[PDB]
Formats: structure tokens, C-alpha cells, sequence
């Protein structure tokens, strides 16, 4: 309405349109003295040819609205109607624009290359062709304004401005910088126009984006605390060696002064095992590493990990390396050498920083995302919803038809593929002789009766009508491409014929019902999914190409402060090095390459590896997971009785009773918690050895009772039925063979006994909350096995491609301490086993399909892909030794499997697990009948009134002046600026680095000693005001202990320490409190409207926590008697271990998001060693796990990387969905709060009542929507006010009376109704 309204203003007011593009025609507003073609209405014709394609075009406006035509608005100064007027006519019509596209996509492939051919003859071409283009279109519209409005109409913002550049590099001074060929590249971002709608898209990313803006305003003080606390912690942690001490009485040194700050400044002499380039951090708190004997462990000494940009000293890396850990990233090191620092305790910084930021605040985002896509598309429904509204040749054929109809025909078909397909799926190095011959008859046989099933169905039914079904189309390609098969494997050459093969394998779809479903709903969007693909390589190649020659010439020149190497394999040199680089921090890694980047690049390069994360991973990469979800949105005979009524009383009596049912439950706790302090320290003196043996039969005895009680109780029928009560009849069973192995036998098998664990179960989901996300995971399996059956089968086309090309390679020639050769010693099987040694195998590769199959998911969660992804490159034949850089095209293999693999089917399953998650809230809560999500809003509403009495306003104690105290206490004053010193505070700490002159530290003692003297200010005028609202009152209670143990630190003074304080606790107290600011926030009302829905959601996030904690206590417990002694080789560092129930922990928080199982894979799947265990007189357990690990990593990151953490997500979008739900229509809880504050201002006594005459000033002390601003009594007396003698109005009446208003002031029509029957029935 308002644009309309602006159009009009501008048909009057002062603008001009110039004119009008439509339909391949310029047609000519003009000048209110003077025309021309002003008429008709009507479609008239008036004049001519121009007249009756201006009345074609008028007649199509009227069809169809708005559209579509390009404006040219005017006056403005000058230009009636020759030589500019013909000018802007052609710059309006269309074929011109497609022009300039042109020689921007020319220009794309030109910068590509190198540098090559030196046509910057060529280069000087294109300026000049958009030379005149920034000519043409200033020349259209006009003069000084426009120029202005050119400034303006933001998509011609950038053809000036970057071209303006692209004419200063012409200018020359190579002086200073080259930037000028930096941002030449920015001219593609036009190029997303072309395709074909382009536009909820562009549209998306652009109102993803400026929402986003309140939120960074959040975590960039949400980054501010953590880095700080790193800060405070972690300074200078993260550089503790390992340093020797002396020979002492020995050569070097005497008097220890000026020499031993020497002999350990040395970078000679501390610890390194075999040349792990960087320095093995250590420890000193107990259990967090340690380190070799004869040293001990010190921090100062010089450089620190990985390239000296790990550590949280000075201030502004530990901001990067924080916001590391909200990204979740790589922080495998970034964990584990904080553990071989620190101690094993600090996960519980690492929980609230990844729990707390990255699980929050990467979700806070996607909410922002799918929000802002969701808004844009219905805003696109409106277009989509307006523009919709002889004999014997006979006989054979009939036969022929026949068979086609049959149950015969489909059957046998869908039989040979699923025998093909598993031809194909065999595909060995060895591959016998024998097998290669049979493989070789499998589809010459197959093949023919392909042929015969399609020769025989496009003849028994109708040739030109056959092909009208495009499976029957589809179903001719295969033996089209198949005929060409043969003929190149007879003829001799070549290659690539063969994997049309796996076009057969797409048959399935046809067959399937799930998988037809599956594919036809991307059919859906054959054009929403490309075009959100199209914008993400080109935003991608936008920074792939500004890139190269920005970083460009760093990597080449320099050369040699890379570790003792030429060039990595992640440079910025080439295209497409420079594009999988770029490619590389989208998926999200993104530090080593800027490790990388900045270690010999200066500067400049971190605010381009946030930006392709940002702008890349966190809004575009989100975004494909709202097209996922907009788009997949689907007397004995008594007396005997009177015993079994005896037992019916006994157990259904005994049994609903809460006190023996928490007697249950309290016990398996105890019993499993005394699992977890097993192993491998039992067999020390053998305390536990006993009482986990006692444990052992008390238990069962437990257990066979629990049997008889629940057996008889409830339901012989219904207890031998269902799932939970069968997991213990499989516990009692389990520890029933146990004792039948303490006699009659012996052994223990452990693992029976080890499913005790899995009953703690059912005391879980019953916990206050997991009930609606128990609910939510055991239905969400089956839906997740529906997409799991799908989601091995593009990987089942993926592998076995990769095994046609990919198998038989990976085989890198080695000596056996490993060192790849390098070439020229090497280049084939022969001249590695003709000298002698060890032609060995890389531990992830695609030999088989299996191998081939596990190997792909490597690179299917981005963990270890780096690694096979070297190798893939480097092999180029069967029997040979591959080299470093060659075939590198096949590099682009995995781009079209990790889009059809990661963010296609890997983030589907949040598409599952959101989609679940809302309907559970419905039956918690709700209903299943409103459904149009309006109705559900008004009874939220409705019940948000119904809630809230009211504050006591903690009323004043008498005197002495005491009453000033809680004049300053309550003030709005006192809260802001001692607030405020709190801020201040924070920044004191912010200023500190490492070790750091007393100068600094004398001022930073001052400074603290200041602030706490306000502080204890604070705290007894806060007391002497309150006194035990102060303790209701939540920061206070911080804001005290903090103040106190101030008084602890500095007053006294200390003597000794620990025995109270120390200074780790002291610090993050003070921290702590910062966090009162969330109460202060409410200004612009976007972040406070978030940070309410965080809480919403707390409680049942918390939740989900426990799950992770548990299946965690599951997983650990039952792993670790599986991963006793297993070496170590390459993440279990021997502190990293299974060995115990610490680290096992420690390490699976590491898995929890499921960075850094490949490695933790290589150990568990390591087979090469072993002292095979005689369980006898010695052994050593040091061996193995092969089955043994793939079903549990797998059964691992499924249960936690794939639904829990997802489910982790779902809830946080659920709940900010419906709180910018009810924003919108609606009543926030905010304005619930704010009204009863403003009630208890009038109200100080809570005698739930208010006055006639002071009523039109708490209607007036409201905030919008509530507030009924003066005058306002002839709109209060509209509403239904009862009063109760003496002119007394109660709350409730005006909470109703006021929000019935507000769904008034917002809205009208048919809600309303809806809503007074909720109130009805309320009532
Ligand atoms: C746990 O980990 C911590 C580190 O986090 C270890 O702490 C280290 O402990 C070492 C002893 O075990 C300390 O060595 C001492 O260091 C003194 C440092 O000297 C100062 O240097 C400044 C710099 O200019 C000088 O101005 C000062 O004047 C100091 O001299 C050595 O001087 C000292 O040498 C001894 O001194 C005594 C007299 O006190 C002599 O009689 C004796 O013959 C010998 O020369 C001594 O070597 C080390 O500094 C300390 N680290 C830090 C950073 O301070 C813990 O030891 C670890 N825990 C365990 C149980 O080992
Ligand atoms: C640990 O102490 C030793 C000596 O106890 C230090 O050795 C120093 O080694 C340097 C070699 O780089 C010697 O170089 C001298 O430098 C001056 C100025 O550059 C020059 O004029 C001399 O002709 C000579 O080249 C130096 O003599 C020697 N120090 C002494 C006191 O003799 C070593 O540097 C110490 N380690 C650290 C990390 O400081
Ligand atoms: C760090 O420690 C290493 C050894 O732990 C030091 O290397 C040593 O450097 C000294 C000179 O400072 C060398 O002494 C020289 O010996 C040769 C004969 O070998 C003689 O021709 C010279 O006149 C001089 O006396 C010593 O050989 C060398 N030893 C080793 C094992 O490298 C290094 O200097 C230390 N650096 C710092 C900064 O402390
Ligand atoms: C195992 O890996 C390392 C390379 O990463 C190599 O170990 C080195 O092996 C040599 C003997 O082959 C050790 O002895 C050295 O021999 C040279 C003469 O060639 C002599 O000048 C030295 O004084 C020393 O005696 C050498 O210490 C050792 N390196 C280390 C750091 O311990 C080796 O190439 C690999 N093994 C095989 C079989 O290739
Ligand atoms: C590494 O490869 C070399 C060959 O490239 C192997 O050397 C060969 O070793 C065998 C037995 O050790 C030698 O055969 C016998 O040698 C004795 C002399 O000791 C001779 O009297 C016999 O008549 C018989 O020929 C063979 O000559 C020798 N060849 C060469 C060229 O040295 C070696 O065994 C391989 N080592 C490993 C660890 O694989
Ligand atoms: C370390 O330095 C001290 C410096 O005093 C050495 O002590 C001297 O040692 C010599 C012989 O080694 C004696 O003749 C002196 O009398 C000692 N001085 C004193 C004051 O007693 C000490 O020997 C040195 N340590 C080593 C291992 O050489
Ligand atoms: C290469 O390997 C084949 C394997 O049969 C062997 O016969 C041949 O002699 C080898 N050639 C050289 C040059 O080592």
C-alpha cells in the first residue's frame, strides 16, 4: 500500500518517469507541455506500429499487474526527445543487457587462466566497452540527482564504483598497492541475475544478513567474556615445554643466575620425541600429561603452537582462537594441548564454550536464516498463487502386451539390476582371474536382456507413444549408452563408456516407493535448489579469484618460512588450488589454511577467512538447510484368586508407590556408578576387585526379584511385550548366566554384565523435561531409518564410481620409517620391490566397496579428508608410484560428491528432526486442530493472561536514615553507573598480556583495589535496603561472593593461599557478574527479543544435555571393556586414552561433535602389532579392534553427530520460531512482564486492585502494544472495566481488557471470535 501510495506521489509529485521498458519497448512519459503517446486506457491503437506495440504492452500490464517493466524515472535536467531520449530507449531494451552479461562472463573465463597471453591489450578492451556503459546509463535518467540516485539504486552502486577502480589501474602508479587488481573481480555478482529467480534468494541472503546485524551485537560481546576468561586463564598455559634441568655437578653451570635462565632458553635442550615439528606441551596439575623423567615444566620459554597463533595471551588472538570454538573447528589440537597443558578438569571451560556458545549461537543464525527464507518465499506465494487462478504377428504382440501388463515383467527386472547393481559392487584390486572373467560375462549376459525387456516393450506398445514416458526414455538411454559400452571395449578404447554403467543403478527409483518419493520432491525444485547451488559457488569463486591475487604472489616469493617446504598443498597459486582453498573454509575447516595464510602473508588476511565463514558457511550454507525444510515439509477357585488378588495387592500395590519405584532407581545408579571406577586400575589391591564381585551377585539377586514383583504385578501379557520393561528381562536374563558361570564353568563374560548400564535409561526420560525429547528421538528413528536406506544409496553410486578409477591406486612406494620417496627411485611397482622394501597401502582407501564405502565418509563429516584427498590426487595408474602434483582435475570428484553427500543428505537429517520436533510440542501442549497457527497463538496469549499475580514491591523496612538506603538502592541511578563499573572492570582486564613490567601490574593492582572499595559500597547499601530480597535476587548473591572473597584476597592478606582462594576462582566471580547486563538490554527490542527465547528453550536444552553426558557414561563404559590396552599410534596420546573413565570422556567430547574420529579410527582399527592375549600368566592386551570399532564409531556419529546434536538444534528453532511468531501477530512475554511492573508501581501492596482516577495513568505508563496513550478515557471506557466497590478495578479484568485491545489494534476479523471462546472456556 505504501509503495502504491509513493508511486502516486511520484505520478504527481516530483519525480518523472522518463520512461517505461516493457515488452521490447520504450515507452515515453513527457514533459506536462509537451507528449508523446500519452493515451488510450483501453487498449486504443491510436497512431502506428510503436502506438500498437505501446497498446499490446498496456493490454499485457492490465493481464498480469505489475510485473516486470524497467522505469526510467526523469526530468531532471534535460533531454526531450532526440539523441539521450534514442540513448535510454536502448539502454531499456533488453538484447543490450544481455550484452554487458556477456563480456562479464567473458571476462570470467579470461581471469581464470594466468596471465597469459599478455593481451593487457585485451584487458583494456572491457573498461572501454563499460566505459560506455557507465555512459549510457547516467545519460538516460540524468544529471546531478541521478548521479546521486546513481549513487543510489545499490546494484548500480557497484558498476561505478569497482570500474572507477578498474579505470584507476590504468593510471599507474605501481605504487602502492595491486589492490586496485583486488576488488576488479566484484563485477559477477551481476551474474546471479540471469537464472531464472534469482530473487527470494539474493533477497534472502540480503534480509538473512541485516537481521543478523542485531544479533553480532550479542556474541561479539558473547565472544568478549570467553576470550577474556582464556585470557585470565589461559595466559601463557598454552606455552609450557618440557625443559631439562642440569647436569648437575656435572659441565655447564654453577651459580644458576644468568645461566640457568640460559641453559633453558636454548632451543637445544627441551623435549621433542621424533621431529613432531612443533613442542609437546606437558603439565603439572595432575593427570593433564606430564612428560619425560628428568625434567620438569615450564612456561615461559620461548615460541608457543602452531605457528605462535594458538595461544590466549594478548588479548586480540585469544579473541580468534575463542571464536574458534564457537565455530567447533579443528579445536581437536585446540583441545587436546590444553589438556596436555592445563588439566583434565578445564572441559568445563570447553562445555561452556562449545555447548554454551557454538551450540546456542550457530543455531541462533540458523534461526535467523530459515526465518528470513520462510518470510521471503510466502511473500513469493503470492505471485505463484495469482498467476495459477499377419494374425500370427498379432497374436505375438497381444502376448507381448500381455507380459508387459504382468506380474511377470517388473519383477524379473527389478530382480537383474539388483543382481547388475551387485555386479558392479564387487570390483577388487585382486579381483581373481577367474572373478575378473565372470564379472566380464556378468553384463554381456545383462546387457542382452536389457536390450530384449526395452526392444520388446517399445514394440509391444507403440513407438512414438513409447516415448512419452520418460522412464521409458530414461530406460532407452541406458542401452543406447550400453551398445556403446561394448562396441569400445571390442574396438579397444576407451575409459569413461564404463561408468554409464552406474546410470543403470538410477532404474531402483522407479522400483522404490520411498526413493521415487525422495526424488520427486527435488523435481519440485529443479529450479529453487540450483539457483541457491548457482549463488554458492559464485559468491564462492567471487572470493576465490580476489583470492589469488590478493595473497597471489606471497606463496611463490617467500617460499621458505613454510615448514622447511616449497609450496603446501593448499596454496593460493592456481584456479583451482585457489578455488578448493576457498572451498575448503566453506564446509568449515578454515585456520590451518590461515595459519597458512597469515604466517607469510601479513596481516591483511584475517578479515578474509571470516568473511568466506560468515558470508559463506553461516549464511548460505544454513540457508540450504531452509530450502531443505520449505521444501520437505512432510474355594480355591477364590481363594487361590484371593492369593493371585494376594499378589495383585502385593505388587500393583507395592508398585505404583513412589518409595519403593525411587528404591529402584536410586540403586541402579549407585550400582553403575560404582561401574564406572573399573578399569584399567582394577586389579589394584583388590578393594573393588571384591565388592564390584559382591555388586556382581547382590545385584542379580536384585534383579530375579524385580522380576517375580513386576512379573506378577501388572500384566504377564503386556510385560513379556513391550520395548523398555524388555531390556530388563534381557538385564536379568543377562546376569541370569553370570551366576550360572560362578560354579559350572568358569568365566566371566564381561559384557554381559556390562548391560546393566542400560536400564539408567528410564529413570532418564522421566526426568522433569527429556519426556518430550525422549518422545522425539525414539519416533524420530523411524523416519531416520527411511532416509538412511537412501542415504547409503548415492554413496553405493559414489563408492563404486570411485572403484572404477579410483581402486588399485594408493599405494605410495615407502621406506619403512614413512617416508613417500619422492619420484625418480620410485616410478612403478618394480623399481620399489626390485630394490626390496615395502610397497605399503594408505589405512583409508577405496579398494573394496566397504573400504571404498567408510573411506567416503571420511570426507563426508570433513575429518581426515585432507588426507585422503593428497593421496587421490596423486595416484595415476594401478602399478605405479604416484607423484605430487598430477591429475589433479579429479579433485573435482568430490565437489560433486560432497554437495550430493554433506549438504544434501548430511543436513537432511535436521530436516527430519525439526520437523518431528514441532508436532511433539503439540501433544504436549496443544492440539492438532488449529494448524493454521493462529488460532494456537491467541491461546498462548490467552494462557500468559491467565497466569500472573502479581510483585510484593519488597516493601520498605523503617530507619533509621536506613531509608535512604533504599533510596539509592531502588534508584534508577545506582544500578546504571555501578552497572556501569562493572564494564569498567571487565576492560581492566582486557588490557593485560603476558609477564608485562610490574608497570602494568602496579596499575592493575591500583585499579582493583579501587573498584572493590565501590563495590563493598554497593553491597551494604544493596543489603541494608533488602537484605534477603537480595538472595531471590540472583547476580546479587554473585555480586556478593565476589566482594567478600575481595575481602578474602586483599584485606587481610593472605599468608599462604589455597586453604581458601587462589586466583583462578577469584577472577571468574568477577567475570561472572558481567553477565547482569541481559537485564539491561532492552532498548532495541530485536536482541531482547531473542534472549527470551533462549531461556524458553533452556530448560529442555539442559535436557538434551543429559543425554550427551549419558550416552557419553553409555558409551565410555562399554567401550572401555572393549578398549583396554591398544597401543598407542596417532590420538590417544597415552593421556588420551580408554584406559580409564576420565579420558574416556575426555576423548568422546572430542567425538561428541566428531572432530577427530579418523584418528581415534587409525588406532582402533590399527592391526599391524600384536602379542596375541593367551589370557594366561602374562598378557599383554595391546591389541586390536577391528568389528570391533566400525560398529561403534558409526553407531557413534549417528547417535551423536547426526540426531542428538541436531536435536540439539531443533529446539532452539522451534522455540525462536514461535517467539518472532507471536512478536509478529502477537504478545511476547516481555510485555507480559513489563505490564505487571508498571502494575506493581501502582499497585505497591499487591492488593490486586487499582483506582478509577489512577487508571488512565497506568494505561498511560504502558509500552506499546499494551499502552493506551493520553487522551485516553473515552477509549477505556470502550473496554469492559468492571469496578468492585469502592471504584476499584482488579487486575485480571484489565489484563483481559487491555491485550483483547491490543489483537484489536493489531488485526480484525474471524481470530477474534476464536478468541473470546478460549477466554469462554477459560473461564
Ligand atoms: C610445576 O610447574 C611449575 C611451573 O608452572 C614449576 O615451577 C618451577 O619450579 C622450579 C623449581 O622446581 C623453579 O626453578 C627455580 O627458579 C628460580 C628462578 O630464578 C628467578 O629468576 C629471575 C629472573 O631474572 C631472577 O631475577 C630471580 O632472582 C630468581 O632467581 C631459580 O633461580 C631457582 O634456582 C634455585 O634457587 C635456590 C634459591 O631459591 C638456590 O638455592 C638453588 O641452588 C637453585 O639455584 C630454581 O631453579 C622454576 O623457576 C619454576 N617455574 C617458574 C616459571 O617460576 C614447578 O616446579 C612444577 N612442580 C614440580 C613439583 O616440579
Ligand atoms: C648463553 O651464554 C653464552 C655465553 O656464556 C652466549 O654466547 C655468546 O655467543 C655469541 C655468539 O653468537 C658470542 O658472540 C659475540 O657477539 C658480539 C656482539 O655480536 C661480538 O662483538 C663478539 O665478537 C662475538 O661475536 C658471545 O661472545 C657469547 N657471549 C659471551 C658472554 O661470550 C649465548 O648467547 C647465551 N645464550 C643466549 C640465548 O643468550
Ligand atoms: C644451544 O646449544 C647448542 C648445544 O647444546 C650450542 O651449540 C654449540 O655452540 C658452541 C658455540 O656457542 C659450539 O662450540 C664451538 O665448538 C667448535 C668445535 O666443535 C669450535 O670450533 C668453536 O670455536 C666453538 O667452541 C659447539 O660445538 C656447539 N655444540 C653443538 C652440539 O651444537 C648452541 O650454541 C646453543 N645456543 C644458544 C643460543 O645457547
Ligand atoms: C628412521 O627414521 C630416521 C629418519 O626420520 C632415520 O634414522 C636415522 O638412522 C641413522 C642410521 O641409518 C642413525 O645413525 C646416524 O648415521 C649417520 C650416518 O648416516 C651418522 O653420521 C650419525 O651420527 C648417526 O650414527 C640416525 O641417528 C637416525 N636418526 C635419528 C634422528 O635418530 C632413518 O633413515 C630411518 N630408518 C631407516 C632404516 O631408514
Ligand atoms: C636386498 O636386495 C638384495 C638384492 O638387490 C639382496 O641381496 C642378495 O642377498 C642374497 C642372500 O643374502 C645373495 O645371495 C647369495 O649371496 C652370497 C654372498 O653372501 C653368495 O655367496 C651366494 O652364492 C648367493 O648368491 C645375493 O647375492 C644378494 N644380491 C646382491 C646384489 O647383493 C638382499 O638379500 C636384500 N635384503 C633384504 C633385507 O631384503
Ligand atoms: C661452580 O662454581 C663454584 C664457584 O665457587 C665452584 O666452587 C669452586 O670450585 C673450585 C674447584 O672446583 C674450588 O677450588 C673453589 O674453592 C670453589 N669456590 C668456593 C667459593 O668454594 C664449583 O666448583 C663449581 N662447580 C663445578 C661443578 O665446577
Ligand atoms: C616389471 O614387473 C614385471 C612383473 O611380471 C616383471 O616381469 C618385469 O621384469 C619388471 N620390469 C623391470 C624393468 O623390473
Amino acid at each position: 500500500d505504501k509503495g502504491r501510495g509513493a508511486n502516486k506521489d511520484r505520478d504527481g509529485s516530483a519525480h518523472p518517469d522518463q520512461a517505461l521498458e516493457q515488452g521490447s519497448r520504450l515507452p515515453a512519459r513527457m514533459r506536462n507541455i509537451f507528449p508523446a503517446e500519452l493515451a488510450s486506457t483501453p487498449l486504443e491503437d491510436f497512431d502506428p506500429f510503436y502506438k500498437n506495440k505501446k497498446t499490446f504492452v498496456v493490454v499485457t500490464k492490465a493481464g498480469d499487474i505489475f510485473r516486470f517493466s524497467g522505469e526510467k524515472s526523469l526530468w531532471m535536467l534535460d533531454p526531450f526527445t532526440p539523441i539521450r531520449r534514442v540513448a535510454i530507449s536502448t539502454m531499456v531494451q533488453p538484447i543490450f543487457s544481455y550484452f554487458i552479461m556477456i563480456t562479464i562472463l567473458i571476462h570470467c573465463i579470461f581471469m581464470i587462466m594466468p596471465a597469459t597471453q599478455t593481451t593487457y591489450i585485451l584487458e583494456l578492451v572491457f573498461l572501454s566497452i563499460y566505459t560506455i556503459e557507465v555512459v549510457v546509463k547516467v545519460l538516460a535518467r540524468g544529471f546531478i540527482l541521478h548521479p546521486f540516485a546513481y549513487l543510489r539504486d545499490p546494484w548500480n552502486w557497484l558498476d561505478f564504483l569497482v570500474t572507477l577502480i578498474g579505470y584507476i589501474t590504468l593510471v599507474v602508479d605501481l605504487g602502492h598497492l595491486y589492490a586496485l587488481r583486488a576488488f576488479r573481480v566484484l563485477r559477477s555478482w551481476r551474474t546471479v541475475t540471469i537464472v531464472p529467480g534469482w530473487r527470494t534468494i539474493v533477497d534472502a541472503l540480503s534480509l538473512s544478513i541485516t537481521s543478523l546485524k542485531d544479533l553480532v551485537l550479542l556474541l561479539l560481546f558473547s565472544l568478549f567474556v570467553f576470550a577474556v576468561l582464556g585470557l585470565q586463564i589461559y595466559m601463557g598455559v598454552l606455552t609450557q615445554k618440557c625443559v631439562k634441568h642440569f647436569p648437575a655437578d656435572g659441565s655447564w653451570g654453577n651459580f644458576t643466575d644468568e645461566r640457568w635462565f640460559n641453559y633453558t632458553s636454548n632451543s637445544s635442550h627441551w623435549y621433542i620425541p621424533d621431529d613432531w615439528i612443533e613442542y609437546p606441551l606437558c603439565g603439572n596439575s595432575s593427570g593433564a600429561g606430564m612428560c619425560p623423567p628428568g625434567y620438569t615444566c615450564l612456561q615461559g620459554y620461548g615460541g608457543n603452537p602452531n605457528y605462535g597463533y594458538t595461544s590466549f595471551d594478548t588479548f586480540g588472538w585469544a579473541f580468534l582462537s575463542v571464536f574458534r570454538l564457537v565455530t567447533l573447528d579443528y579445536w581437536e589440537d585446540l583441545y587436546q594441548l590444553a589438556l596436555r597443558s592445563a588439566g583434565p578438569w578445564h572441559i568445563l571451560f570447553f562445555i561452556i564454550v562449545v555447548f554454551y556458545g557454538t551450540f546456542c549461537f550457530l543455531n541462533f543464525i540458523l534461526a535467523v536464516v530459515v526465518m528470513s527464507y520462510t518470510h521471503m518465499v510466502k511473500r513469493a506465494d503470492e505471485e505463484k498463487a495469482a498467476e495459477r487462478e499377419c494374425v500370427p504377428w498379432q497374436k505375438l504382440q497381444g502376448a507381448i502386451g500381455a507380459v508387459v501388463l504382468s506380474p511377470f515383467f517388473e519383477l524379473f527386472i527389478a530382480v537383474i539390476i539388483v543382481l547388475n547393481i551387485t555386479f558392479m559392487a564387487l570390483d577388487h584390486h585382486d579381483m581373481n582371474i577367474e572373478f575378473e572373467r565372470i564379472l566380464r560375462t556378468g553384463n554381456y549376459i545383462f546387457t542382452s536382456i536389457y536390450i530384449v525387456e526395452a526392444v520388446l516393450k517399445i514394440i509391444a506398445l507403440s513407438p512414438k507413444f513409447y516415448f512419452k514416458d520418460s522412464w521409458n526414455v530414461f530406460d532407452f538411454i541406458i542401452v543406447v549408452f550400453a551398445i556403446l559400452e561394448l562396441g569400445l571395449e571390442g574396438v579397444q578404447g576407451l575409459s569413461v563408456f564404463r561408468s554409464f554403467r552406474l546410470l543403470r543403478v538410477f532404474r531402483l527409483a522407479k522400483f522404490w516407493p520411498t526413493l521415487n518419493n525422495f526424488m520427486s520432491v527435488m523435481t519440485k525444485s529443479y529450479g529453487a535448489f540450483v539457483n541457491v547451488m548457482y549463488v554458492m559457488f559464485l559468491l564462492l569463486f567471487i572470493f576465490a579469484i580476489i583470492g589469488m591475487q590478493l595473497f597471489g604472489m606471497n606463496y611463490i616469493d617467500n617460499m621458505e618460512r613454510f615448514p622447511d617446504g616449497d609450496l603446501p598443498r593448499w596454496n593460493f597459486t592456481d584456479f583451482l588450488h585457489s578455488f578448493m582453498i576457498v572451498f575448503r573454509a566453506l564446509c568449515g575447516e578454515w585456520i590451518e589454511s590461515m595459519w597458512d595464510c597469515m604466517l607469510v602473508g601479513d596481516w591483511s588476511c584475517i578479515p578474509f577467512f571470516v568473511a568466506v565463514f560468515f558470508v559463506g558457511n553461516l549464511v548460505i550454507l544454513n540457508l540450504l538447510i531452509a530450502l531443505l525444510l520449505n521444501n520437505y515439509g512432510s474355594a480355591r477357585d477364590s481363594s487361590v484368586q484371593r492369593m493371585w488378588s494376594n499378589i495383585r495387592r502385593v505388587c500393583f500395590l507395592l508398585a505404583k508407590n513412589k518409595y519403593f519405584q525411587k528404591f529402584v532407581t536410586a540403586v541402579l545408579v549407585i550400582t553403575s556408578v560404582l561401574l564406572a571406577l573399573e578399569d584399567i586400575y582394577l586389579p589394584q589391591r583388590p578393594v573393588l576387585v571384591n565388592i564390584t564381585l559382591y555388586v556382581d551377585y547382590v545385584l542379580t539377586a536384585f534383579f530375579v526379584i524385580e522380576m517375580i514383583i513386576m512379573l506378577f504385578a501388572v500384566g504377564f501379557k503386556k510385560y513379556f511385550t513391550s520395548k523398555w520393561y524388555w531390556l530388563d528381562f534381557i538385564v536379568v536374563v543377562a546376569y541370569l548366566l553370570n551366576f550360572v558361570l560362578m560354579c559350572a564353568g568358569i568365566e566371566a563374560l564381561q559384557t554381559l554384565r556390562l548391560l546393566r548400564v542400560f536400564r539408567l535409561f528410564r529413570p532418564l526420560s522421566k526426568v522433569n523435561g527429556m519426556q518430550v525429547v525422549t518422545s522425539t528421538l525414539v519416533e524420530a528413528v523411524p523416519h531416520i531409518f527411511n532416509v538412511i536406506l537412501v542415504g547409503i544409496f548415492f554413496w553405493l553410486v559414489f563408492a563404486i564410481m570411485g572403484v572404477q578409477l579410483f581402486a588399485g591406486k594408493f599405494y605410495k612406494c615407502v621406506d619403512e620409517n614413512s617416508t613417500v620417496l619422492s619420484h625418480e627411485i620410485t616410478m612403478d611397482r618394480n623399481d620399489c620391490l626390485h630394490e626390496n622394501y615395502t610397497w605399503e597401502n594408505s589405512p583409508m582407501n577405496f579398494d573394496h566397496v566397504g573400504n571404498a564405502y567408510l573411506s567416503l565418509l571420511q570426507v563426508a563429516t570433513f575429518k581426515g579428508w585432507l588426507q585422503i584427498m593428497n593421496d587421490a590426487i596423486d595416484s595415476r595408474e594401478v602399478h605405479k608410484q604416484p607423484i605430487r602434483e598430477t591429475n589433479i582435475y579429479m579433485y573435482l570428484y568430490f565437489i560433486f560428491f560432497i554437495v550430493f553427500g554433506s549438504f544434501f543428505i548430511l543436513k537432511l537429517f535436521v530436516c527430519i528432526l525439526i520437523d518431528i520436533f514441532r508436532q511433539q510440542r503439540r501433544k504436549a501442549e496443544g492440539l492438532s486442530a488449529t494448524d493454521s497457527r493462529t488460532q494456537l497463538i491467541y491461546r498462548r496469549a490467552v494462557m500468559r493472561t491467565m497466569s500472573a499475580k502479581p510483585v510484593k514491591r519488597i516493601p520498605k523496612p523503617t530507619c533509621h536514615p536506613q531509608s535512604l538506603m533504599y533510596d539509592i538502592s531502588v534508584n534508577r541511578k545506582f544500578e546504571y553507573t555501578m552497572m556501569i563499573l562493572i564494564i569498567l572492570n571487565v576492560a581492566v582486564m582486557a588490557i593485560d598480556h603476558y609477564g608485562q613490567s610490574m608497570e602494568f601490574s602496579e596499575v592493575l593492582d591500583y585499579l582493583n583495589l579501587i573498584f572493590i572499595i565501590i563495590f563493598f559500597v554497593e553491597c551494604v547499601i544493596k543489603v541494608s535496603g533488602l537484605r534477603h530480597h537480595y538472595f531471590k535476587d540472583p547476580w546479587n548473591i554473585i555480586d556478593f561472593l565476589y566482594v567478600v572473597l575481595a575481602i578474602a584476597g586483599l584485606m587481610l592478606s593472605d599468608v599462604i593461599e589455597k586453604y581458601f582462594i587462589s586466583p583462578t576462582l577469584l577472577r571468574i566471580l568477577r567475570i561472572l557478574r558481567v553477565g547482569r547486563l541481559l537485564r539491561y538490554f532492552q532498548s532495541a527490542r530485536g536482541m531482547r527479543l531473542l534472549l527470551l527465547a533462549l531461556r524458553k528453550a533452556l530448560r529442555t536444552l539442559f535436557n538434551v544435555s543429559f543425554l550427551l553426558f549419558v550416552i557419553m557414561f553409555v558409551y565410555a563404559v562399554f567401550g572401555m571393556e572393549f578398549f583396554m590396552h591398544i597401543r598407542d599410534a596417532g590420538a590417544i596420546d597415552d593421556v588420551y586414552n580408554f584406559k580409564t573413565f576420565g579420558q574416556s570422556i575426555i576423548l568422546l567430547f572430542q567425538l561428541a561433535t566428531s572432530a577427530g574420529w579418523d584418528g581415534v579410527y587409525f588406532a582402533i582399527a590399527n592391526e599391524e602389532d600384536c602379542r596375541a592375549p593367551d589370557h594366561e600368566l602374562g598378557y599383554p592386551g595391546n591389541c586390536g579392534s577391528r568389528a570391533l570399532g566400525i560398529a561403534y564409531l558409526v553407531s557413534y556419529l549417528i547417535i551423536t553427530c547426526l540426531v542428538v546434536i541436531n536435536m540439539y538444534a531443533a529446539v532452539i528453532l522451534d522455540y525462536v520460531l514461535e517467539v518472532y511468531e507471536d512478536s509478529k501477530e502477537g504478545l511476547t512475554d516481555d510485555d507480559y512482564d513489563m505490564f505487571f511492573e508498571v502494575w506493581q508501581q501502582f499497585d505497591p501492596e499487591a492488593t490486586q486492585y487499582i483506582r478509577y482516577d489512577q487508571l488512565s495513568e497506568l494505561l498511560e505508563a504502558l509500552q506499546p502494544p499494551l499502552q493506551v496513550q493520553k487522551p485516553n478515557k473515552y477509549k477505556i471506557l470502550s473496554m469492559n472495566i468492571p469496578i468492585c466497590k469502592d471504584d476499584h478495578i482488579f487486575y485480571k479484568d484489565v489484563l483481559e481488557a487491555l491485550v483483547k485491545d491490543v489483537f484489536s489494534r493489531r488485526g480484525s476479523p474471524v481470530e477474534a471470535g476464536d478468541v473470546q471462546a478460549p477466554n469462554v472456556d477459560e473461564a
